[PDB]
C-alpha cells in the first residue's frame, strides 16, 4: 500500500477488547495482576503503546518510544553515553538539542564535537578512540544544510558509533532514517506529527533490539514519558500527516518560486532549489521537502515590516503547526550569539524564517508577495 | 486558616480571565506574541503552572516544579549535580530512586553514598571533601524508618549541602520539610497527591531562590515536564486531600490496634507504635501518619494465603489509592536481592505491606482480621 | 459493607482486559463489528456505561443513565409522557425543571399541577384521570421543604402514576428513594456527586425494566448522552463522595448551632432542625443532611455586606462544591418574580442561602459569624 | 481569502488572555461573578463558544449552537414547534432523524408529512395551514437524492415556514445553505466535521437573531450542550476539513470511474453522474461531491463477499472516517423495513453503500476493484 493508506491503517490504533476504531485513554497509573508472580521486582500505558507502535511503523523501526517532549526525548539518546565518551553532531546544531549537550551532559563528563557534516569526510577526520555517537539533524536549522544519511550510517558501522538522526523537518513521510543505516531516529513530535500546536512530545523509533533494550531501561529510570491523553491527541493528529505534508510541499514549491523572483529577497535557503549544496544528496534520501524556509531581506527593519505586513504568516518560535509561522533568527533564536559570529554563520540581519502551513497556497503565495512588495 | 481550608483556597487555581472556578486545561504548544521583541531567545502552561503553585503552597515554598513522573523529579533534583559530587542517601531506598542513581546517574560519575541516617551521626561521619548532596526519604519504605529532618537540615547547612526530602509517603498534609530547613521537598504525586491511580506525575518545591532557578533550567533543558490534562487531574485530586488523609489515618490507628494483637502477626511496623525507632521525632515533625504499614506473618505461604483471604486489600505494588493495597516486599519489589540479604536487612518472607486506602474503617479491620483468622 | 467501601468497590469501573484499576476514557464514536449480522438495524460508550453501573449501584436499582445535564434527565423522565398526559409537582420547584416544563413541554400538551407534597393528601386531592406522574424533589430549594417519600410512592403505585424524585440535594450517600418504592430517582451530578464544579450532568436510575427500555428508548433518540470525559471525571469525583458529605454534614451540624445562636439571624430553614417541618419524615427517610441552609438576616443590604464580609463563602449560584458558596435568592435565583409573591411563599430579601462545602469546620463557622457580627 | 485558509484562521479559536494559539478545555460549570447584579435570574462554556463560533463562522451565519448528538440538533430544532404544527421532510429520510419525529415527536402532537422533495412542487402541494417547518436533507441517505435548495427556501419564504437543512453529507466546505437563503443549517458533526471518529457532536448555524434567540432558550431548557473535552477535539478536527474533503473527492471521481465500467456492478447512485436526477440543480448549490456511494451488485450474497474481500474498506455504519467504511442497507439500516417495500424504494438486496475515506486513492479504487472482480 501507498503511504496515505499506510498513515492511516498501520501500527495497532483499535481497541481489540470492544472494537473501538480509536485507541482508549488509559488515564491510570496501576494494572491489577491476576497473581502475585506477574509482579515481577513503567508498565506499559496502552495509548503510549499505541502512539509508539505508529511510530515505529511510519519509520519501518521495530521499537517506539514516547517521550514528554522532543528534548526529552534527545536527553535520553545521549543518556545511553557514559562520563568520557564522545558525540559528534552536525555544527549548526543550536537550539534544545545544544542548550542539552553543552550546559547539561557535559556537566556529566560527555564530550560533544561539532562538525559540519555536510562533508562526510569531517565527520571521518573528528572520529576519536572515545566518539560513540554520531548524531545529525538534517536539513537543519535554520539555513537547512542537507546530510548524506545513507554515508554518515556507512561511517558509524563502520567505526562503532550509533548512529542517530534528528527527522523532524522531514517527518516519516519523506524521509526514512532506518531504511538507510541509521540506528535510532527521533522527533519532535511536538511540529508535525502532532501538527496541531497542541501536544509537546518527543518519538523515538529503531530497529536494534539490544539499543531498544537500553532506551527502555533509560526512560523507566529517568521518567520523561508522554501521558495518555498527549499519546491519544498525537495519533490522531499523525492520521492527517499525509494530507497536511502535501499541501505544505504544493505551497512550499509556489513559495519558492515567488521568493527566487523577488527584488527585496536576495538568498533563498531550501534543499529543493538546485543550486542548495547537496541537493542531489537530499533527492536521493527524501521523496519530499520540510515546510521550513529560509530568506534574506535586506535589514532588520525590512524583516520586522514583512512580519508586520503579512495576514496569514504568525510571529512565533515553532514549526509544523497548521498555520503558517514567521521568525527572524538573528532576534529570537539566535540573538545571544554575538553579531559578528552570527553574520558569519549566515544569520545575517535580514534572515526570515517561515513555516509553511496549510492555508490555501494562492493566499499564501500572495500574503508573503504584497508583504515584500511593501518594501 | 486551617489545613482542609488551605487546600480549597491556597495557590492559584482559578481562572483571572473568565472568573472559572476550576483552572482550564491549556492543551497548546504555542502562545503568540505581541511584539518581536517579548521572544528572547518551555514557555509557562497554565495548568502546569496552577500545580506549581498548589505544591509550593502547600509545602511554604515559593517555586513549584512538575515532572512527568517522581522518577522524572529525582531525576532532574540529581542533575544539580556534576561529575565527581557526592550524594548522601537514606542506605534502605530502594526501586526507582535507588535504580536511577546506582545504575544511570553514576554512569555520569555521580558517586552514592548509602547511610543508616536513623543516627544523624552517621551522616556526619559519611561527608567527603565531594559530598554536596544530602537525600532522605523519610518514613523509608518498606520498614518505615525515621530520620530527624530538622537535625539533617542542620548538618546540610553547615556542611554545605543541598539538602532533599522525598516527602511521598507523609504529603504536605502532615510533615513540610521546607519548615524545618530543608532545601528541597519532593513528591511521586502519583500516590497520595493525585490520590486516584489516575496520574503519573512528579513534584519539587523550593524557597531557594537559586535553587529553584538551576531547577527551572535543567526542567526546559531534559524535558520531563508534567503535560496540562495531568496537572489539572493533579489539582483536582489534591482538593481532597485533606479529607482522605484524616479517613486514611483513622482507619491505620484502628488496623494497628488490630495487628499488635493478632496471633498470627509478630513485628508490626509504622511510626505511630512507641517502641518504634525515632517514634519521638516522628511525633516532633510531623502531625499525623502515613498510609503505609508493614506487619510480619510467619512466611510466604501465610502471606499469599493473607492476600487471597482479603476482600478489600487488593493485589499491586504502587500506594496512596482511594483502594487499599497489599504487597509482599520480598516477592515483588525486593525479589531480586538474594534471599540471605534480604533476611538481614527485615525483609522476611512474611513481610506483608498494605497501604491503607479510603474504605470504611470497620470494614478494613475487619477484612483483614479474618484473613488472618484463617492462618 | 459500610457505605464508604461501596463508593470504592461497587459498580464496575476498572478495566477487565487490562487490568486498568481506572475505567478507560472511550474517545471514540464508532464500535467495529465481526461480521454483518451483529449491526441490528447509540452504541454503549464503555466509560458512561462505567458511570451509569456507578449510580445504579449507589441507588439499589438496575439501570443507569447519563446525560448532558441534570435538565436533560429530567428532560428525557418527562418525554415518558404525551399530549394531554398530567404531571403533579412540589409547588416550590422552580429554576430548571421548572422553566423546562412550563415553558418547553405545555407547548408538547404536557399539563403540570403544582402541589404542597408536604401534605401527601395534597397530591390525592390533585390527581386526575390523565395524571400520568408524580416529580418531587425533597428537600425542596430554597427552603428546604420534605416530603414523604415513602408514602408518595404508595400513592403513585395505587394511582398508577411513574414516580419520580429529584435526590440531588441529599445524594445517594444519605437517601435511597429507590429503597421507597419510588420508580426513578434522578440527580443534577454537576452538583454534589461530581463535587468539583468541572462536570455538567445528569443522572438518571431506576429498578424497573419496561421504564427503563423506554428511558434507553428516549436517550437514543433525543441524544442527550453525556460524553466520556465528563463520565469519567463523573466517577473519579464519585469516589469521594461519602468523605466530602461526611465534612459537609459535620459543618452543617455546627453552622446552624451558630445561626441559632446570632442575633443578626432570624429564621433557620434547614430539616435537622426538631422544629422544621417534617423533621421527623426527613430522619425516617435519609440518615444525614444535605449541605444546603438557608437563614434570614434583617433585609438586602445586611445580606449584600454578609457576602462581603466572608473570607470563604464565595458568591455564586451553584451548589455541592468542595468550595463553600453564598447566595441571595431573591435577587438571583427569583428576581423575576414580583417582590410580594416572593414575600408571600418565604423569599424575603433578607433569604441568604449557603452551599456548605469540605473547607475546615472551625473557619466556615468562625468566618460566617464575623461577617454576622458585622451586622 | 480562500477555503483552505478560512478553515485555519476563521472563527475565534485562540486565547485573548494568554496568546495560546488553541482554544483552551474550559473543563468547569461555575464562573464567579464579581459583584451581585451581574447574576440576573447554561453560562457560556467558552470552549463550546469557540465551536459554535467556528461553525457559524464556516456556513456565514450569525449563531452557532452545539449539542451532544446530531440527534440532539435535530431535536432541538423540532422543539421549534407546538403540538399541532406541521413539519415537512424528504420522503427517503430515515435513521435518527426519522425515529425522533415518529416515535417521539409525534407523541406530542407535532405531525410529520413526508414528501418527494426532488420536485419542489411537492413541498408546495404538501403544504397545510397547520406548516411551519420545511426540512430537507440533500443528498439524501443511501440513494442520494438532490433537492433544489434555494426554490426551497423560497417556498418557505413565500409561505412562512422556518427552513431546515440537514448539511451533513456535504459540510460547510461544498454547499453553504444560508447563502441560499435557507433559515436553519445542521449537521450531525460526528461525521465529517471532527472527521475522526472520535466526537460525537450536533451543530446549528443561523443568521436569524429571532431563531438564534429561541434555540439557546430551548438547548438552555433541555441541555442537550456539548462538553468541552468534545468542543476541543471538534475544533481540532475541522481544522483539516478542507484537506480531507479533497482527498475524498478525488478518490470519489476515480472510485465512480471504476465502478461504471465494471461487469458485477449495475445502478450507481452519486449526485456527481451527469443522468443523476438533479445533477444540474447539485451542481448549482454545491462546488464538490459528499464521499458517500452507493451501488448495485447482484445479490446479497455478492455484497457480503464484497465486504470480506476489501483490504481497505472496513464494515461499519457511519460515515466521514479517515477510513473508508462500507455497508449493505438492507440488512442493516433498513432491516426492519419488509423486503418489498425496501425493493420498491430502492434498496435492493445488492445495494452497497461505502464511504471514501482518506487513504490513496490507487489503494482504495484497486482495492474495490479486486474485491468486484472476485464476483
Ligand atoms: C533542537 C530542538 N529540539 C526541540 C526543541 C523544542 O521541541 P520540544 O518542545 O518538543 O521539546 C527545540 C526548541 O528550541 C530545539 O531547538
Ligand atoms: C523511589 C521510587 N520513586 C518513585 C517510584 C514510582 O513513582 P512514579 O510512578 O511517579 O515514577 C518508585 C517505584 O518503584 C520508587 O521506588
Ligand atoms: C431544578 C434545576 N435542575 C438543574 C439545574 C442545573 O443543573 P444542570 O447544570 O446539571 O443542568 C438547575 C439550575 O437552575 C435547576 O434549577
Ligand atoms: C438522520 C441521522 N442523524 C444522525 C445520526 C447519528 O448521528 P449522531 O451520532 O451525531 O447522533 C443518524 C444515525 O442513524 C441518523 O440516521
Ligand atoms: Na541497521
Ligand atoms: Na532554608
Ligand atoms: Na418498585
Ligand atoms: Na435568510
Amino acid at each position: 500500500s501507498n503511504k496515505k493508506t499506510k498513515l492511516i491503517h498501520g501500527g495497532h490504533t483499535t481497541d481489540d477488547y470492544t472494537g473501538a476504531v480509536t485507541t482508549p485513554i488509559y488515564q491510570t497509573s496501576t494494572y491489577l495482576q491476576d497473581d502475585i508472580g506477574d509482579l515481577r521486582q513503567r508498565t506499559a500505558n496502552p495509548t503510549r503503546s499505541s502512539v509508539e507502535s505508529v511510530i515505529a511503523t511510519l519509520e519501518n523501526g521495530k521499537h517506539g518510544f514516547a517521550f514528554s517532549s522532543g528534548v526529552a526525548a534527545i536527553s535520553a539518546v545521549v543518556m545511553l553515553l557514559d562520563k568520557g565518551d564522545h558525540i559528534i553532531l552536525n555544527s549548526d546544531v543550536y537550539g534544545g538539542t545544544y542548550r542539552a549537550l553543552t550546559k547539561v551532559f557535559t556537566r556529566f563528563g560527555i564530550e560533544v564535537d561539532f562538525v559540519d557534516t555536510t562533508h562526510t569526510d569531517s565527520i571521518v577526520q573528528a572520529i576519536r578512540p572515545t566518539t560513540k555517537m554520531l548524531f545529525i539533524e538534517t536539513p537543519s536549522n535554520p539555513l537547512l544544510r542537507v546530510t548524506d544519511i545513507k554515508k554518515s550510517a556507512e561511517i558509524a558501522k563502520e567505526h562503532g558509533l550509533i548512529s542517530v538522526v534528528d527527522n523532524t523537518f522531514m517527518t516519516p513521510y519523506y524521509q526514512n532514517p532506518l531504511d538507510l543505516g541509521i540506528d535510532i531516529v527521533l522527533h519532535s513530535a511536538t511540529k508535525y506529527l502532532g501538527g496541531h500546536s497542541d501536544v509537546v512530545a518527543g518519538l523515538v523509533a529503531t530497529s536494534d533490539d539490544k539499543l531498544a533494550e537500553r532506551l527502555a531501561f533509560i526512560s523507566n529510570s529517568t521518567g520523561g514519558i508522554l501521558g495518555p491523553q498527549d499519546s491519544y491527541l498525537l495519533v490522531r493528529g499523525i492520521k492527517t500527516l499525509g494530507l497536511r505534508m502535501e499541501q505544505i510541499n504544493r505551497s512550499v514549491i509556489e513559495i519558492i518560486k515567488m521568493l527566487q523572483a523577488h527584488p527585496a529577497v536576495q538568498q533563498v535557503f531550501h534543499p529543493s532549489i538546485e543550486s542548495h549544496l547537496n541537493h542531489d544528496v537530499h533527492m536521493a534520501q527524501a521523496d519530499g521537502h520540510t515546510g521550513v524556509i529560509a530568506f534574506e531581506v535586506k535589514n532588520t527593519e525590512s524583516a520586522k515590516q514583512l512580519i508586520k505586513a503579512t495576514s496569514y504568516y504568525t510571529l512565533a518560535e515553532s514549526l509544523g503547526a497548521v498555520e503558517s509561522l514567521i521568525s527572524v533568527p538573528a532576534l529570537m533564536t539566535h540573538a545571544s550569539i554575538p553579531a559578528d559570529i552570527r553574520a558569519k554563520e549566515g544569520i545575517t540581519d535580514g534572515l526570515v524564517r517561515i513555516s509553511v502551513g496549510i492555508e490555501d497556497t494562492e493566499d499564501l503565495v500572495d500574503d508573503l508577495k504584497q508583504a515584500l512588495d511593501t518594501l
